[PDB]
């Protein structure tokens, strides 16, 4: 149908058309009469998954002959969603299996939605991870991506009454086709036990062993043959009264049952604890049994990279350190040059609550070593720092590892700083941040570490997949190769006054609503007109992210009807979505405001059609897919500050909507390379919040001054809101009122004025699309192609290349 | 190489070697140059699996059209071993399959090693289950085999210092290609609850529901092309703090996670008892749908037969009733009607400690409506028995399913007899047992029930599979027919006196034995003399058995040679096998004095190579492929009246064994077959046993009586077979001395004195020969082929079918 998805030539569709037959019959063992739309689903991802293993098994053997340097990117979450259309993408199929299907009698696209998301992350960090291992493998690098196979991902989320519940996400309950399980290359993982001291060094004894199982998904490169792997670890007993003990295996088995889905405070698990040793034990292994078949560890550094995802795998620091002293016999001293230069760390927030602080008790029961080990790193990097500031008593305690108070607890911050060459924050104005506030100490001591790399999305998963309509449109003017090389989008401001371009972009955004509109009917039976304005907020529920500013500003509108309804107003819905980690109170409180709003706006006859509310369920990859398509405003409304980047902010500017935002993250970046003309930017900035914070912030003088504040602040009180619970938002009244870290009072007014200004540009059509153009046209530079090349010649030291692999 | 394992056909090899070829490719992603034997084996397993797809779907859409009477056959245990071999001969793929495999330059016998057993069984009724689905399969009946998958089968033993110790059996570990998940048919089962009575009838309701997930595996008829279905079913949690919630899924999925591996004693354990209503309730509902799919229910015995394999799967009686009563709302009387005409009950022993009786407490807080249900059976029943023997107020205190006393209890036994039309012992002395003894009362009032189905064996996996040398001689004389016809054997009777085929036979024996000889050496390092009698007890470790029995005569055997060094004697290896359920101490003492008689004999300079005793560790199916062969005596020596049938006996008698043993189970009709003359008979008949009781057993007097059993006894008491634990065997001689309840003394003499009568025939290798010939040639009645036409016929009214499916 359409020229970016690929030919669709005579012998591809006969030979598609047969192996869909054949593993139909031979592979899933069914007829066409009783066959259902799952099954065709599955002799679909089967057939096309045979196009991936020719490619998979001549990859992986060119890097054994060449023995390129191998980049470890180690995570506890991969945020991957559907595969098969990705594939399809990367292979050029999209066209031909669209065809073969078409041919048999089926629709593909309805096949397509039979998929489950691997869910096996959280948001922007899980999400970040598989961006990243598209761009490495589309740069023909040798990666490789290393996590944890959950049985369960992030759970599914229902709404009862407004309020969110959750239920399993039992993602592997028809079984996963992509994966390719590999027990042969089991490796065992010790905990518990205990530290002996011989002639000859520490020795880890009295161990319990946990197996960990590799299960390998194929990770493709777009249209270069390049195929890498992703490798994720499942936990299993070993198999040394009779019934209770074969019972107790799932001890053992529940590491790699679940991921823990709080992104909001750290809770020191033991579980927790368990899942981030087995990954980095597991993987140390086989990184080193990967070199081993290239004694001398000089060389380790040059053959290896790992890049650490935030701190969840800061235990690889300690774990190489005592497979190099302990097991290879090397001394300190050389063992931690190896490990410096081998290891780097990325940062992903600078609130407090969100890093890893783990008890000195749970780490002396579960890892008595590793231990040992970080008291070590602790007490030689120390002599650093009193050398370097002699007398300066405060900035060691400041500095330590080990933080001392009621429990003692492991700064697994400091340990990544101390035992990485690279240290990144991810957007310029959070890498700033960082130099200047809670790793100043760090910085002063070694200003060369420190490093910003600015996140990016996958212009595959996030325009070619989600949008092919205006894939095809920007094709159809600048050709092609800008899917590989996101900068030439910049070819597209030479159009801004094109009259036929900016219909077609106008139409390509007028499609993408009516079919979202059609999906929200269809599948939620919610009614919403397509002419309105699509105001667009999806991410996890944070008080930082502010959706309570959103909800603010809705009750505004509203309430501005009700006092003047025979007035105009440009229509607008209103969409919130995204889940609450399941311990987090306030979070879940919001959800039930924003569904309650929904509950008095949408059936108030005086508001009509002009104003809709609804809370977006179930938000997650694929959703995400379908929504940011149909945009037409994107809120990005964190206090400045907070948000370290932002990665949906860059989703929707590639797909045709403006921005309404603050100057935090990577907003910052984007205005930039807009210009803050084209961009709706509201609010204090980073200074503005300082200066709030030195003189103290009071909510209730905002109260007092603001009568459309305060009308707000009286109907949440007296349960307009919840006639039959009146008391039933206190919480939420309470915390804006006396105790709210993040300021969503101090920027209602620059916000409502700027929300005044979007809609003022809307009521234009072709100013509106003009804006838009001039947003994607420089959205080039959030490519996760251009993060990754950063991180490539910056960190790990290794060349990127186009150059494609031989068929 | 040999006729019987088909044709190579130039075509057939090149499309073999193509297919091994690309699932060594696509389904197992490696290439030749990383690929090990287990990667060989899988690509052969997926190549030979292809083969049965097409029969597959095109055996159960010919039922689906044709609408037969379907047999569904309920176990908790089917012992099915390996499946690859038994594949390739009944779809006459061996000879090609070996050609291909031989071109690419691999041994598929290797290869074959390599496939784990599925060990779902015990022994002998887990046994009778898979060669019955195999005969169904051959004979043409639309056959189902409903049971559960097992996560853990039969434990692995292991021997330490002469101890078993147990490990768990990970069969599942590398996958299992014969199986297909059905996850689309996962059926909800109910569990605790309350009953609600309504104005409509009763209502079950505040359930617990666990998940039941079918897996098919396919069971291809001999050369016929039918591949019928053996469905089991895997526990599976439904979907509806939080980690904690996710890793209490657990607890459901506990149900299907290990085989109950304790075949002595009956314990009422609540795990156990969720099993048995599991398999019940997925299948029940199973039977319905496909019945359904053909309102009323007239038809449905007619339509539905329902096997039950010992009273483990009872529950299916007062289940039946159930839906049919509070489902689908039949009157009771009807129900019933349909009920009894639907279920058959066979039983396998009539030793009381191993007949399930389910405490009234269980079944009232786990399945309070089927305990109702039972209560109302039992006061139907007995009010017929009130009317059909008035005033015999003991009678219906016998006969009730109810038993009173200290905890009341459910007789399981009692319930399946009346509610079944048909119910059959396992072999002729029995089933005359049955009737005499413990189901007495129920024979007078019902005798038309009471049935004899002698037991059999396949002469598939049981003969061609696991001797093809002897099944390749036997079709040089008399062609292949007898494979499906096994009756045809008595033609060999004139052969007799055929020189030439005397010494095939002889020829076979010798081969078997030095492969099993090698299998020792290479796998287990232990040293045999192939020259010797081999004399093989294998089977389960029970004291009805009588191990310990064939540990006097070894030790008497020994106590002559150390006697009379210097006189000759016929040279023996006797080996002892079989598992012992963990909680069995008296088996698991009995091991260990096997092991510790072997350490003294085995190492006797004065001894030599005349007498060497091992125990043959982890007994399983694919053990017995290998020792049955190679076998010269079979020990078949449980006390008359105890063993219900035997199949093991059946299976050495085919294979060219001697037989040594008792008047006791199916070994009356095998000595009644081959003539007693042909036959080492000896002991007490199960008269003698009765006469013994009567009067009192005192084993002092057996002591008193014979200087050798004596000598044995002060021998065990004395710590000479266990110097550094002198008085470790005191249990054993306490035992036998106070409290046999097998009469091992009572037999002894009479043992030993057949024994020598076995070494003096031995001596004359022409006449030992002459007489296995006479064996082998009237073992067809043991047939499983003869036992299912038997039960087609006689309890499910169908009528068997040789005729071959269309390609
Ligand atoms: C430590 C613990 C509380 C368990 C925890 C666990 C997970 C998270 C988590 O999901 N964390 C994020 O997604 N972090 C996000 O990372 C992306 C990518 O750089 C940024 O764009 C975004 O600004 C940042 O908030 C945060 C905290
Ligand atoms: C009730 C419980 C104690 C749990 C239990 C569980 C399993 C068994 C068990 O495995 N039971 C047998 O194998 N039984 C065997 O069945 C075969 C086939 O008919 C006969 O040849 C043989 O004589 C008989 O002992 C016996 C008892
Ligand atoms: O020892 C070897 N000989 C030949 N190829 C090898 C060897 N080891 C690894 N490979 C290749 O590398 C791949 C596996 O890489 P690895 O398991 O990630 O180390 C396989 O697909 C092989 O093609
Ligand atoms: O409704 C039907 N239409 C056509 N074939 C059916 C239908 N139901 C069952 N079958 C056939 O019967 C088989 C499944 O049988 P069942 O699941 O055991 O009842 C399938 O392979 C089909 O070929
Ligand atoms: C991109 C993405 C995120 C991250 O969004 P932010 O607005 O940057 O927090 C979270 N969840 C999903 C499913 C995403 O796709
Ligand atoms: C046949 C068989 C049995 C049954 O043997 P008996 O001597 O009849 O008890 C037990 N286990 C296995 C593995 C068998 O093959």
């Amino acid at each position: 149908q359409i020229s970016v998805r690929g030919l669709a030539g005579v012998e591809n569709v006969t030979e598609l058309k047969k192996n869909f037959n054949r593993h139909l019959h031979f592979t899933l063992v069914k007829d066409r009469n009783v066959a259902t739309p799952r099954d065709y689903y599955f002799a679909l991802a089967h057939t096309v998954r045979d196009h991936l293993v020719g490619r998979w098994i001549r990859t992986q053997q060119h890097y054994y002959e060449k023995d390129p340097k191998r980049i470890y990117y180690l995570s506890l979450e991969f945020y991957m969603g559907r595969t098969l259309q990705n594939t399809m993408v990367n292979l050029a199929l999209e066209n031909a299996c669209d065809e073969a299907t078409y041919q048999l009698g089926l629709d593909m696209e309805e096949l397509e939605e039979i998929e489950e998301d691997a869910g096996l992350g959280n948001g922007g960090l899980g999400r970040l991870a598989a961006c990243f291992l598209d761009s490495m493998a589309t740069l023909g690098l040798a990666a490789y991506g290393y996590g944890i196979r959950y049985e369960f991902g992030i759970f599914n989320q229902k709404i009862c009454g407004g309020w969110q519940m959750e239920e399993a996400d039992d993602w592997l309950r028809y079984g996963n086709p992509w994966e390719k399980a590999r027990p042969e290359f089991t490796l065992p993982v010790h905990f518990y036990g205990r530290v002996e001291h011989t002639s000859q060094g520490a020795k880890w004894v009295d161990t319990q062993v946990v197996l960990a199982m590799p299960y390998d998904t194929p990770v493709p490169g777009y249209r270069n043959n390049v195929v890498n792997t992703m490798r994720l670890w499942s936990a299993k007993a070993p198999n040394d009264g009779y019934i209770q003990a074969v019972l107790d295996r799932n001890l053992a088995e529940n590491i790699s049952r679940v991921l823990y889905p709080n992104d909001n405070f750290f809770e020191g698990k033991e579980l927790r604890l368990k899942q981030e040793y087995f990954v980095v034990a597991a993987t140390l292994q086989d990184i080193i049994r990967r070199f081993k078949s290239s004694t001398n560890f000089d060389a380790f550094p040059d053959k290896v990279a790992i890049q650490l995802n935030d701190t969840h795998p800061s235990l690889a620091i300690p774990e190489l350190m005592r497979v190099l002293v302990d097991l290879e016999r090397l001394d300190w001293d050389k063992a931690w040059e190896v490990t410096v230069k081998t290891c780097a760390y990325t940062n992903h927030t600078v609130l407090p609550e969100a890093l890893e602080r783990w008890p000195v008790h749970l780490l002396e029961t579960l890892l008595p070593r590793h231990l040992q080990i970080i008291y070590e790193i602790n007490q030689r990097f120390l002599n650093r720092v009193a050398a370097a500031f002699p007398g300066d008593v405060d900035r060691l305690r400041r500095m330590s590892l080990v933080e001392e108070g009621a429990v003692k607890r492991i700064n697994m911050a400091h340990l990544c700083i101390a035992g990485s060459h690279a240290v990144n924050g991810v957007a310029r104005i959070h890498s700033e941040i960082l130099k200047k506030t809670i790793f100043k100490d760090f910085y002063e001591l070694e200003p060369h570490k420190f490093q910003n790399k600015t996140n990016g999305i996958t212009p595959r998963r996030w325009l070619v997949l989600c949008n092919p309509g205006l894939a095809e449109i920007i094709a159809e003017r600048i050709g092609e190769e800008y899917i590989s090389d996101l900068d030439q989008l910049r070819k597209l401001l030479s159009y801004v006054d094109d009259e036929a371009f900016i219909r077609d972009v106008a139409k390509v955004k007028q499609e993408n609503k009516l079919k979202f509109a059609a999906y929200l009917e269809r599948e939620y039976k919610v009614h919403i007109n397509p002419n309105s304005l699509f105001d667009v907020q999806v991410k996890r529920i944070h008080e930082y992210k502010r959706q309570l500013l959103n909800c603010l500003h809705v009750i505004t509108l509203y309430n501005r009807i009700k006092k003047e309804p025979n007035k105009f107003v440009v229509p607008r819905t209103v969409m919130i979505g995204g889940k609450a980690a399941p311990g987090y109170h306030m979070a879940k409180m919001i959800i039930k405001l924003i569904t309650a709003i929904g509950d008095v706006v949408n059936h108030d006859p005086v508001v009509g059609d002009r104003l809709r509310v609804i809370f977006l369920e179930n938000y997650r990859v694929s959703l995400a897919e379908k929504v940011i398509p149909a945009a037409d405003l994107s809120e990005q409304i964190s206090t400045a500050g907070t948000e370290a980047s932002g990665t949906g902010n860059m989703k929707f500017m590639l797909n045709g909507a403006l921005t309404i935002g603050t100057m935090d993250g990577a907003n910052v970046e984007m205005a930039e390379e807009a210009g803050e003309e084209n961009f709706f930017i509201f609010g204090m900035r980073v200074e503005d919040v300082d200066r709030l914070d030195q003189r103290g912030y009071n909510a209730q003088e905002y109260y007092d001054r603001i009568p459309e504040l305060r009308q707000i602040i009286e109907q949440l009180s007296s349960g307009f809101f919840s006639p039959k619970q009146p008391d039933l938002f206190k919480d939420i009244v309470n915390m804006l009122m006396h105790h709210d870290r993040f300021k969503v009072f101090a920027d209602y007014e620059e916000y409502v004025k700027c929300q005044e200004r979007v809609s003022a540009l809307y009521k234009n059509p072709r100013e509106w699309t003009r804006m838009v153009i001039r947003n994607i046209a420089t959205s080039g530079k959030f490519s996760s192609d251009r993060t990754i090349a950063q991180y490539a010649r910056e960190i790990w030291g290794v060349e990127p290349s186009r150059q494609r692999l031989p068929a």
